[PDB]
């Protein structure tokens, strides 16, 4: 009777899967994103109660039962940033074992089933994180949408905006972005974008859905559109070899993967960051995640379990 939980608090959705000890997942719940860092704590706190309450709904018992819960959110990697979340699921009355880490740590325990390698993340945030054969970890990137999230699905949106409004004002080089931008938005002219990121509560998931135009133009042939995405790669790229010098692994063997919907998704920017590594670190083996993260957190939870 008794189960794990694990959530993968993404920059895509918030997801849950509940599983029993042997690995049989018995149900999931997906929720909107919710990151401290973009969302109040009370915003926060209500879609975790509310993802929780809804999977224990459909699996008919209480939290009593539940052996642990791994939670890997995205914005919450400092000391003081996990006790936040803690107190978010301690607020359900649950009496038993809370693992909080990132949205990286369960990328990789999912994608790898192990503790060792590295992570990419580039969905609507974008993180580099690993682990060496030392048990040493190291991360580099994560500092979310203001200051950081080089070669996020934010990052390239905002750069498309910023490329199609200098192809219109003249300051930039022409690009299909110009009037692409305002047609996936149903909006009539570049004006109208003023409104739209300034003053109609527009969440970094919908920025980050402008990679899809990126994508797009690039295939149509636009330049632009093309160095965008380019660029990205070699952003991800970098937050590669940061945490592979920091962790003294440039002549190791490592087992690297992805997560997220830019990485993953666009041919062109996926080759251009697996040509880099190629080149640079040959001995970093590229494989696909071999579960999703909310399984990694699953498998965070329940090995902690007798
Ligand atoms: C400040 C912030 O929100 N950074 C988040 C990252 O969170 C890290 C763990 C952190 O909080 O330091 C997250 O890994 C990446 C990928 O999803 O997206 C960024 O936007």
């Amino acid at each position: 009777m008794k189960y794990v939980i694990g959530i993968d608090g993404g920059g895509s959705k918030t997801h849950m899967k509940i599983s029993t000890l042997d690995y049989k997942v018995l149900l999931e719940v997906f929720k909107g994103p919710s990151n401290i860092n973009s969302s109040t704590k009370e915003e926060v706190k209500r879609v975790l109660q509310e993802l929780i309450m809804e999977g224990l709904g459909k699996l008919g018992q209480s939290l009593e039962e539940c052996s642990a819960i791994c939670i890997g959110t995205a914005g919450a990697d400092r000391t003081e940033d996990k006790s936040i979340i803690e107190d978010m699921i301690r607020s359900l009355g649950y009496m038993g074992k809370i693992i909080v880490v990132n949205d990286a740590e369960i990328a990789l325990a999912g994608g790898i089933e192990k503790r060792e390698g590295i992570i990419v993340i580039s969905g609507t945030g974008s993180i580099c994180y690993g682990r060496n054969k030392e048990g040493r970890s190291a991360r580099s990137g994560g500092w979310g949408h203001i200051i950081g999230d080089e070669g996020s699905g934010y990052d390239i949106g905002i750069k498309a905006i910023k490329a199609a409004l200098k192809s219109f004002d003249k300051r930039g080089e022409k690009t299909i972005l110009e009037g692409d931008i305002l047609d996936f938005l149903k909006l009539k002219s570049h004006e109208d974008l003023i409104n739209y990121i300034y003053r109609s509560g527009v969440t970094k998931k919908e920025i980050a859905s402008l990679t899809r135009v990126v994508n797009s133009a690039y295939i149509k042939g636009d330049l632009v559109s093309k160095r965008i995405l380019k660029e990205a790669a070699r952003e991800l790229f970098l937050s590669v070899k940061a945490v592979v010098e920091v962790l003294s692994m440039q002549n190791k063997k490592v087992v690297l993967t992805t997560a997220g919907g830019v990485i993953n998704n666009i041919n062109y920017l996926y080759d251009e960051f697996r040509k880099f590594l190629n080149l640079n670190y040959p001995k970093v083996k590229i494989i696909s995640m071999k579960n999703d993260s909310a399984f990694g957190a699953v498998i965070i939870a329940r090995s902690e379990c007798d």
